[PDB]
């Protein structure tokens, strides 16, 4: 929560095409999504956190309370169920859709925000810096 509020800009990506191929995203969608260089805006108002991502591909926004299940439809049109929790100062997100599952973890490292995306052993790392 307060370590994260602010505005952030993507600075590097590693293995995002292979992670997206594992999640099941189609050729054309992986191509235009892998070119995007997003800006993430995170805020807290009492009990509620909001994460907004703004991009040349799609703009996205989710609002939630920690530990409580919600519906989300992702930038690539998968309709899923998610839960977000804090573990040792990291936010962990689990997305579930028809027998599948992924985890997206966000933690601070120095002045950076690090996001690790995992689907069956394939891991992708994206690093953001304060804009």
């Amino acid at each position: 929560c307060d370590a994260f509020v602010g505005t952030w800009k993507l600075v590097s990506s590693e293995n995002f095409d292979d992670y997206m191929k594992e999640v099941g995203v189609g050729f054309a969608t992986r191509k235009v999504a892998g070119m995007a260089k997003p800006n993430m805006i995170i805020s807290v108002n009492g009990d509620l956190v909001t994460i907004r991502s703004e991009s040349t591909f799609k703009n996205t926004e989710i609002s939630f309370k920690l530990g409580v299940e919600f519906d989300e439809i992702t930038a690539d049109d998968r309709k899923v169920k998610s839960i977000i929790t804090l573990d040792g100062g990291a936010l962990v997100q689990v997305q579930k859709w028809d027998g599948k599952s992924t985890t997206i973890k966000r933690k601070r490292d120095g002045d950076k925000l690090v996001v690790e995306c995992v689907m069956k052993g394939v891991t992708s790392t994206r690093v953001y810096e304060r804009a």
